[PDB]
């Protein structure tokens, strides 16, 4: 289609704020559709060296073709500008709902985890990296099904060398792997870690390495070092500790643990219908 300006938009509110871009609500006039259209200033970017995380995050973005993760439209730039025009996810960051209800049910911990994973292995099925991923990085759209988000600090491996293991460090402390701390580099499993952080505090309300600065949970992470509350759906407790484990080719769903299957298979998924999760009625969170 013809490539898109910023006169074919009536921007409204303000969706957020990132430390180099903002999200704006978007109509666009000739179709009436909402966007959320994710907007730099090419002057800033410029300055911080941030191009390579935009040209990465469209670039990644751009491979994707999968209901759990948000989707982009179109780009188009203006003299002092880049955009990005994605769907809206309407009722924002999984982590409000977190913070909100403080532990999820068993169905609901259940049921949101099985997307996670879902998406996942449709990520790692395409050889890409996450990094970052987290509640804040887990949207919701109108319909409370998961539009995982920012790909910016994603990577895409590659197939021609059969690269398994990345060297940039990206990410957010609280969900980092030990990997990255102690070796360097992140993997594909490092994603996996970061998903037991993630089912970890669906049920506790806070994630499982706690601490007022990041230098001190990077220590308590490469000691494995947390705890478990009372009443921890105890299924989910195992499936946890075989997503927390140091030794980043034993967590369950990495390659060196035969992917996917086995961790589709967990006691704790055994009621889920994975075949078509997105066309499922996401269970009521109060
Ligand atoms: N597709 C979307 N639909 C609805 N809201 C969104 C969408 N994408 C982002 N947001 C909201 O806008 C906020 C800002 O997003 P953005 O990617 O610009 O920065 P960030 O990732 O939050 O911050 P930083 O880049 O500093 O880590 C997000 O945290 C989220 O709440
Ligand atoms: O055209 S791209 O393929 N590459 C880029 N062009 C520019 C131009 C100026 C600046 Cl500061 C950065 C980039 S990076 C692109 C990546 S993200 C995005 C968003 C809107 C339009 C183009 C692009």
């Amino acid at each position: 289609p013809r490539k898109k300006r910023p006169e074919d938009f009536k921007f409204g509110k303000i969706l957020g704020e990132g430390s180099f871009s903002t999200v704006v609500l978007a109509r666009e006039l000739a179709t009436s559709r909402e966007y959320a259209i994710k907007i730099l200033e090419k002057r800033h970017i410029i300055k911080e060296n941030k191009v390579p995380y935009v040209t990465r995050e469209r670039d990644v973005m751009s491979r994707l073709d999968h209901p759990f993760f948000v989707k982009l439209y179109f780009t188009f730039q203006d003299d002092e500008k880049l955009y990005f025009g994605l769907s809206y996810a309407k009722n924002g960051e999984l982590l409000k709902y977190i913070r909100k209800i403080g532990s999820f049910d068993e169905t609901c911990t259940r049921f949101y985890t099985a997307e996670i994973v879902s998406a996942l292995e449709y990520l790692h099925g395409k050889g890409i990296i996450h990094r970052d991923l987290k509640p804040e990085n887990i949207l919701l759209n109108e319909d409370m099904h998961i539009q995982i988000t920012d790909f910016g600090t994603a990577k895409v491996l590659s197939p021609e060398s059969k690269q398994a293991r990345a060297n940039s460090f990206v990410g957010t402390a609280q969900y980092v792997s030990p990997e990255l701390l102690t070796e360097k580099s992140a993997c594909k499993s490092s994603d996996l870690w970061a998903l037991g952080c993630i089912i970890y505090q669906l049920v506790a309300g806070l994630p499982p390495f706690r601490a007022g600065n990041e230098g001190l949970i990077f220590a308590k992470i490469i000691k494995l070092e947390y705890d478990f509350p009372e009443k921890f759906f105890p299924k989910a407790r195992d499936l946890v500790e075989k997503l927390l484990v140091l030794d980043a080719t034993k967590r369950l769903g990495c390659e060196e643990m035969e992917g996917y299957g086995p961790l589709k298979a967990h006691p704790f998924f055994e009621s889920v219908t994975w075949e078509n999760l997105h066309q499922q009625t996401p269970p009521k969170l109060t």
